[PDB]
């Protein structure tokens, strides 16, 4: 039960965003949500999607995580508008499409660093700023992929960005632990999203999960949302620094 | 919310047992609970502990997991008394005291094979039998310790039994997944229990958790129980073959 | 490397295809003195015939069923009396019933589970204990494992849980014998066609997935395991202990 | 592990204490020919002095700052014209500012973070892309990492997230270049007193904890890293790729 609880959800672009599944779960559990978006269309999209929720009002903040000042001001404004929060769901990543296919060894410096910046560093600065809104502690959750642990065909630069994310999560857990802020990751199995269209060979992976994973089926955004609710609530007190795979057990086999 | 769920909790010895933390939490969530014990003394303690729960009925079964016939007949009797179940919490391990200190290399065969039998094989046979009471799926959780993943001074023969138990979880998740039965583990931090007195250097390790773990505190049995509820419930659908550390982030640091 | 004046015990040659014979060719080529342990009388016969291919000027063959403490204890003691102190042990031993290496892991019997643990994992612990007496200055111990110890591989079943145990065994032994300057490590070998591999279900399917999907796009051989064994057994790998090295074409690194 | 007739590029010697000079002494002694790359002119001065203790009959020195694509590109191109085809590269390059190596990780600046990624992880990708041109028959690339890349070590902070990135880099390069027979691996060295170590908070207390708590009860040195490098760079490690071998007295295997 998340009544009298408030969470900031970053990275909804449409009905299929992993963060929207996260949203519906927390909303149904009675949380107040605040949403952050980058693109104009994500705001319109958000405004439509909010009609399905019970958020009696639309708390939306444009924040591009490439900008220090947008992150800083955005969280500062959230604090002014809504008060202290109980944690943050981070669901933001980027890499250039050319980098998401062919040969990882041909990755450009620019593309390699862009992926790191958006897909990893953004968690560091979000945590720093979000912490100011969590004086009695809280919970931060980032979304990763098994590609950060093993080399997966095509995932390429986003793999090294996710490995960076996953260690980012461990170092934040250690740094923020004394402040009672837990930091974890959900390693989601493959799910059809706007971002997923950009990754080479996505559909082959979908079928292989079905064939080979212990549960013999793919996961949906709501399954990630249910594990988000656990990690964002007191049910997961004692757990920090962790990466929980919500992937039908695929991580555990070979 | 576990109303109309039934779970079997194996391995309560007294009020400090991890499994009793599991019990309190599931009971508070409205689960029907069934308990299994080895020693006479444990059944006595269980009868007295049930007065603190809202369980309106004592469902208690003697099962020494060294005996197949007790596991087979235990569970068959359980299904006759309560019907189908939704999952099993396994909280059972054992080794001889002199295998919990000194030099690992001096472990006897009977000592090594005893720890494997009770602390690992027991899970396989339990899963096989419990499966018969889960025609529509359910969830099985075993209790492990970080010294299954790394060599910890003193933990010795039990380290190798936990490494075996954690694989057992993965091979069972793979086997039982098509049947919609999830198998997972909780890697609990040190907690003063009856069994922990058997382990050399335990107080030292407790203190080092407070000094070194991200949360700078030890965990307790209710925190384990809280994550057991996540895993034994549908909130964790899509999660299987996983090991979730409830250990204040100690697993993530070095 | 160079290995003249070293002596290694190699446990678990059954025939020309054994991984341990790959080890033996490499060490023997590097100048080492070799001592060989076997269970079946047929393995001794093969060994005697395989010795003609090696530079060893002497057969030192010892029967040792690692199910028996007394055979391990007596065997190592006899080795010590015959060849003096040793520099390391290559352990290439494992067993599980076929009744067990296919179909459902949930149906494994207690006796088959403990069998596999006893031979495939406990053996290392007692061997390590007995071999330490022959290594007063320090030494190196290597066991042979497989990726099914770290992940659940279809069909590898009971033997996966025994490799998990074995890999933990190597870490605990590494911690325990470290101060005696004895290193203990594991080689995680890729699928290789051996007598034991014939009783693993779906083995050929896995061989071919390795070629299609592993970074090197090819399977490995016994000599490749031997060459890493020479590394782990020699001073080249001083500083390295409790380690598991995958000799598997990079397959462990991908999903 | 005789290396006559091989050639290796070694990137990141700055002085006698550098881990890469450990590698260089080991390789040089096995009869390889070495090419060295440096950033600061002081590092070239130090290599000129150090080459006098090696057997190399000539100095092959190239300035390469791995922040510049053109320097990496032109530097490898030139190496290829001067010595022709190579057998592998040892990468021993990392950098982070000193604020970012103590106090609170969460306070790391974007610029500090991306600097460390750039020099300590990306440089490997572009070095592999350019060195691959010199290795038409295959070869071996080895980078240097630290345990801090796998677990959060207090004070290692931004460099640990860079090492996580690096270790994944190795895996993705392994898979990409395997079909070209180029092996890519990582040595995870234990703490060693170098120039770069002077910049990490709490380094001395980590050294002491290794002696007290690691299986071998001692620290490792640069030559021990060189010995494992000789293994990884040579044919002894055929079949091994995407691997990370810990040369750290076993400290990675304990908690
Ligand atoms: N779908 C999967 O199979 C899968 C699996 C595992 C992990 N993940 C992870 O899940 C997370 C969300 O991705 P998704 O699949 O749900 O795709 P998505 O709906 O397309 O979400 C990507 C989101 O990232 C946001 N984003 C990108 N750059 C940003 C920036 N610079 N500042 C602020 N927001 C930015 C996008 O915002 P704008 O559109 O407004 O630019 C969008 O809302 C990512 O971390 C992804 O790596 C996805
Ligand atoms: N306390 C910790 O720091 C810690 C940390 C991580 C993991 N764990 C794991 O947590 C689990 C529960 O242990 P605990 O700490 O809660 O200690 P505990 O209270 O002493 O419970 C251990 C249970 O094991 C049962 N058991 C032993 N052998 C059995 C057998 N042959 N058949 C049936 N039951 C048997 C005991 O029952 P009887 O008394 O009736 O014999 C007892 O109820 C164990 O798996 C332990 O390894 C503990
Ligand atoms: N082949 C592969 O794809 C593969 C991959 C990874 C790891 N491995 C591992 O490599 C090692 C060697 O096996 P392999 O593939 O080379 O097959 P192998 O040639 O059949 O050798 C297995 C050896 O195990 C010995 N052995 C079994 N039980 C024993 C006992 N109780 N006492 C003494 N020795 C006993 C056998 O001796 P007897 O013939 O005298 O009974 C035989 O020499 C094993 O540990 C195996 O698990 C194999
Ligand atoms: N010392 C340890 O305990 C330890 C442990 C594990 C891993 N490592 C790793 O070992 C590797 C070697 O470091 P070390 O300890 O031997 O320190 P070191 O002697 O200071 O070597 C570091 C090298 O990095 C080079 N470098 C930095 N930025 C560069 C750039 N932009 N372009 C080209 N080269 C650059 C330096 O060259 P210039 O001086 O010419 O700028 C220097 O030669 C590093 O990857 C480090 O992370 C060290
Ligand atoms: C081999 C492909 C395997 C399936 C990849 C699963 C996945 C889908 C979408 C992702 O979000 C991205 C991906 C790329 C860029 C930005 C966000 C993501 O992280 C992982
Ligand atoms: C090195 C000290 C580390 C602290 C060990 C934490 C722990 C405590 C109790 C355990 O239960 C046992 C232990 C032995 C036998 C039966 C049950 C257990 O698994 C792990
Ligand atoms: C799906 C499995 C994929 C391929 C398994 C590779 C392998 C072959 C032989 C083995 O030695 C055994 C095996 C079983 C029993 C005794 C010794 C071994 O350890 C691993
Ligand atoms: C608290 C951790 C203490 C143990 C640190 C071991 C170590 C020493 C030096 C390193 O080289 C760097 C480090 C920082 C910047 C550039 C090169 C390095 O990677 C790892
Ligand atoms: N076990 C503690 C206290 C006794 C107890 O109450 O269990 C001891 O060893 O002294
Ligand atoms: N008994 C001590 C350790 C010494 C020993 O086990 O011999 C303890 O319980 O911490
Ligand atoms: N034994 C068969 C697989 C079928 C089975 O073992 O059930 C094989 O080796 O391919
Ligand atoms: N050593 C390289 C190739 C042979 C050589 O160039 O030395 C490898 O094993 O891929
Ligand atoms: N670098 C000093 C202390 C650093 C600090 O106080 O930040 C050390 O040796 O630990």
């Amino acid at each position: 039960n998340l009544e009298n609880k408030t969470y900031v959800i970053m990275g909804i672009a449409n009905k299929r965003s992993i963060a929207f599944g996260v949203a519906k779960v927390l909303d149904q559990l009675g949380a107040k949500l605040v949403f952050t978006y980058r693109k104009e269309r994500s705001r319109k999209e958000l405004e439509k999607l909010l009609e399905q929720l019970n958020q009696p009002e639309a708390h939306l903040y444009q924040i591009d995580v490439q900008s220090d000042e947008e992150v800083i001001n955005g969280f500062e404004q959230i604090g002014k508008d809504v008060g202290n929060i109980d944690g943050v769901y981070h669901s933001i990543a980027f890499a250039n499409m050319e980098d998401l296919r062919g040969r990882f060894s041909e990755t450009s410096r620019e593309g390699f660093l862009l992926a790191q910046d958006i897909s990893s560093y953004s968690l560091t600065i979000v945590a720093h700023e979000a912490k100011k809104l969590m004086p009695e502690g809280g919970s931060i959750v980032a979304t990763t992929y098994l590609g950060g642990e093993f080399a997966v065909q095509n995932y390429n630069v986003m793999g090294v960005a996710k490995a960076s994310l996953e260690a980012n999560v461990k170092y934040l857990a250690l740094d923020l632990g004394p402040d009672n802020i837990r930091v974890n990751a959900i390693s989601a199995g493959p799910i059809r999203t706007l971002s997923a269209k950009g990754v080479g060979g996505f559909n082959t992976i979908l079928k292989e999960i079905e064939e080979r994973a212990p549960l013999k089926r793919n996961v949906d955004q709501v399954e990630v949302g249910k594990t988000a609710a656990y990690l964002l609530s007191d049910l997961s007190s004692g757990v920090t620094g962790e990466n929980i795979h919500v992937d039908s057990g695929f991580h555990a086999i070979k």
